[PDB]
RNA sequence: GGAGGCUCUGGCAGCUUUC
């Protein structure tokens, strides 16, 4: 899901990002840090902090994988930052 | 086959009671 999940409105917006994954469970917790340093956690630090769901863990993982990956491209506008 | 429930493995998932 590149087109939203790159999508630089969609990054801007964690709350938003999320709910197009479909996690918000989750956004109550990780809203507030930007995706740029929270593209830095670790699955330790992710389960230490909650979403223990190892599946969530999973999707999350892969999901900030692709983000980490297009970040790294910098085929990202530089709107998002 | 129909229906209800539970675990997250995050889905046309598994287990299970039942008709």
């Amino acid at each position: 899901n590149p087109k939203s999940l790159t999508d630089p409105k969609l990054l801007k917006n964690i709350p938003m990002w999320l709910k197009s994954l479909r996690l918000h469970k989750y956004s109550d917790a990780l809203s507030g840090t930007p995706w740029i340093e929270l593209i830095y956690l670790d699955d330790e630090t992710l389960e230490k902090k909650g979403v223990l769901a190892l599946g969530a863990r999973r999707k999350l993982l892969k999901a900030f994988g692709i983000v980490i990956d297009y970040k790294e491209r910098d085929l990202i506008d530089r709107s998002a930052y």
